[PDB]
Order: structure tokens, then C-alpha cells, then sequence
């Protein structure tokens, strides 16, 4: 049996669980007999997102519906839906391509961590719970109730949960300290660069052992750039309700997972509306998606050199924009460094 801290046990397991990967691919309504887990492939989410990328043409060029069917039909062929023998919901509209350009990217990190598990060596002897860690390459460690790191975090946690997601609270169960292989020597041309922010990445738990073995990845080239309001880039958040609504938590599976990352934002380009880009403007480093509401910039604290927005949520002074509260675009992976991940209990009052 595995001498790993408990919490660290419990974390391998939530995010190795086949049956939690099975139940996300049946909340897309995606036929698991048509095509189960193990058939899952880059192949065909890439095949997938290129049809959503000609679907997205004939939209934005107003094609009528009929004419569209085609191409909505040719991508319930590479993605198969539970509908039995019911025609499939038409594929239309922008809203439409969004979420199914969403699904494959969530998708994507699922292949990933049904691949880890289906790799590798089978040896009955070891803990699977350390067979699993090791897969990860990821140096995991618990952080000390009581350290200054921690007490930090749980400012970040207190003060940035916005009063529109009130419908829950949060509670820290659990803060780690992680340290992914490879990605410190990545980010050193951008360790001393201006900007830099330690910043909220939710997602759902399907989605972790792909991010803590790959690291936060940026949607492929097939992908549709429209599909996202900011085009094709890693996406944070300096609010935690922000990003914990990633978590897709419900009464029935309360539990979720945040990342803490230190963002080399550099030279941010300040956008209040959609901007389908795919490269930024020379000089720019990031794209800053300005909300109405902004955690306190006077009450901003350090932590190893990092600007923590901690503050609690104020008017940002910014009108007539999209979005309520900020958010932060990089279009380099390697401008990502992640720090910490917290596993959050969600306490719904509704
Ligand atoms: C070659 N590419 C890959 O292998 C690959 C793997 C996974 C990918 N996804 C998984 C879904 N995820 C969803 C998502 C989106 C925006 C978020 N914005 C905030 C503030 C937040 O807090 N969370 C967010 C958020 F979770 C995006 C990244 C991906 F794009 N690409």
C-alpha cells in the first residue's frame, strides 16, 4: 500500500475515475456503444472539430437549413449522439458550434487520461494509486493548514466569489503544491517578465489528469477560433466563482477542482467584447477581457513574486462591456506556470 498523503490518494482517484470520464461523455449525449471510452481518438475529435469549422462557414454566411443539414449531419457521423432513431438536433447557429466545439476540447483531455491508464505496465505487487501518480510526472505535495501560502489561498477563495454566483459557497477541502516535469524550464523565457498574476483555471475533474500530465493546452488548429470568445487561447479568471462555475459541480457530485497559475501576461491588449483572433498584435502578450466588476487592485498581495488579486469585488470603472468580471487570455502554452490545485467542496443553497 502506497505511502502518499491521503489527500494526494483521494485526488489520484477522483481524477483516474472511468466511470466519472463515462458519466461526461453521457452528459454530451455522445452514443457510448456507437462509441465507448477506448475508442476515443485526436483522429477523430480533430476530423470532429474541422466539420464544426465548415458547420461555423455556412452559418456565418448565412446558408439556409437545408443546405446546412449536410455539414451538421457530418459531424453526428465522427461524433456519435444518443438520439436513437430520432433525427439529430440541426447544428445551425453559432451557440451550437460553441458548445460542441466545447465538448472536443473537453474530450481531448479525457483521451488523455484514458490513454495514461491504458498505457503502461500492469504489475499487481504496486498500489495502483502510485502506478496512477507516476503517470502524471507531476510532483504533488500537501500544503500546511497553517503555512502563509495557505492562508493566502484561502484569502483568494474568501474575497473574489462574486455575488451573481451566490447559489453556492465554497469550502477548501484540500490545497496542493504542484510541480509539473518540464514546465519550470519552459517558462523561464517568461519568469521576469512585467505582468505576471497568479490566476483561477477551473475545470471539470475529467479533465485533471490531462492537465497535470500535458499541462493546460490550447484548442488544436482544426478548431473552430469563433467557437470562443476570444479566439484559440488558455483562458483565467481573477474571480474564483468565476472559474469554479468550470467545475460543473451539482447536489450530486459536490466536489471540484481549481487551478492557481502564475500567468506571464505581459503586455495585455484590453477588450470589453468578442475578438476571434488568432494571433495577438505585435508588442501584446495577452488579451485582457475587461469586466465590469475587478477584485480591489489596492488591496493586491505578493506570493514568490507574483501579483495575487485577492481584493475584494469593486466597479472596474469600465462601461458599456460584455463581461462581468475580468478575464485573462494567453496564446502561448508556455507562458503558464501552475502552482497550486485545490479541491473544493461546493455547499449549493438552492
Ligand atoms: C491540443 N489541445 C488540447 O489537447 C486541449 C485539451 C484541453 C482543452 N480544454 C479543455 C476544456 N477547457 C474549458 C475551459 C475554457 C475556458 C475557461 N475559462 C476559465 C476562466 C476557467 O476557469 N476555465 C475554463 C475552462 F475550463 C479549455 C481547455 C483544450 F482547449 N485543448
Amino acid at each position: 500500500k502506497s505511502k502518499l498523503p491521503k489527500p494526494v490518494q483521494d485526488l489520484i482517484k477522483m481524477i483516474f475515475d472511468v466511470e466519472s470520464m463515462k458519466k461526461a461523455m453521457v452528459e454530451y449525449e455522445i452514443d457510448l456503444q456507437k462509441m465507448p471510452l477506448g475508442k476515443l481518438s485526436k483522429r477523430q475529435i480533430q476530423a470532429a472539430y474541422s466539420i464544426l469549422s465548415e458547420v461555423q462557414q455556412a452559418v456565418s454566411q448565412g446558408s439556409s437549413d437545408s443546405q446546412i443539414l449536410d455539414l451538421s449531419n457530418r459531424f453526428y457521423t465522427l461524433i456519435p449522439h444518443d438520439f436513437g432513431m430520432k433525427k439529430p438536433p440541426l447544428l445551425n447557429n453559432a451557440d451550437s458550434v460553441q458548445a460542441k466545439a466545447e465538448m472536443l476540447d473537453n474530450l481531448l483531455d479525457i483521451e488523455v487520461a484514458y490513454s495514461l491508464l491504458r498505457g503502461g505496465s500492469d504489475d499487481s505487487s504496486k498500489d495502483p494509486i502510485d502506478v496512477n501518480y507516476e503517470k502524471l510526472k507531476t510532483d504533488i505535495k500537501v500544503v500546511d493548514r497553517d503555512s502563509e501560502e495557505a492562508e493566502i489561498i484561502r484569502k483568494y477563495v474568501k474575497n473574489t466569489h462574486a455575488t451573481t454566483h451566490n447559489a453556492y459557497d465554497l469550502e477548501v477541502i484540500d490545497i496542493f503544491k504542484i510541480e509539473r516535469e518540464g514546465e519550470c524550464q519552459r517558462y523561464k523565457p517568461f519568469k521576469q517578465l512585467h505582468n505576471r498574476r497568479l490566476l483561477w483555471h477551473g475545470s471539470r475533474t475529467t479533465n485533471f489528469a490531462g492537465i497535470l500530465s500535458q499541462g493546460l493546452r490550447i484548442a488544436p488548429p482544426e478548431a473552430p477560433v469563433t467557437g470562443y470568445m476570444f479566439g484559440k487561447g488558455i483562458y483565467f479568471a481573477d474571480m474564483v466563482s468565476k472559474s469554479a462555475n468550470y467545475c460543473h459541480t451539482s447536489q450530486g457530485d459536490p466536489i471540484g477542482l481549481i487551478l492557481l497559475g502564475e500567468v506571464a501576461l505581459g503586455n495585455m491588449y484590453e477588450l470589453k467584447h468578442a475578438s476571434h483572433i488568432s494571433k495577438l498584435p505585435k508588442g501584446k502578450h495577452s488579451v485582457k477581457g475587461l469586466g465590469k466588476t475587478t477584485p480591489d487592485p489596492s488591496a493586491n498581495i505578493s506570493l514568490d513574486g507574483v501579483d495575487v488579486p485577492l481584493g475584494t469585488g469593486i466597479s472596474s470603472g469600465v462601461n458599456d462591456t460584455s463581461l462581468l468580471y475580468n478575464e485573462y487570455i494567453v496564446y502561448d502554452i508556455a507562458q503558464v506556470n501552475l502552482k497550486y490545485l485545490l479541491k473544493l467542496k461546493f455547499n449549493f443553497k438552492t
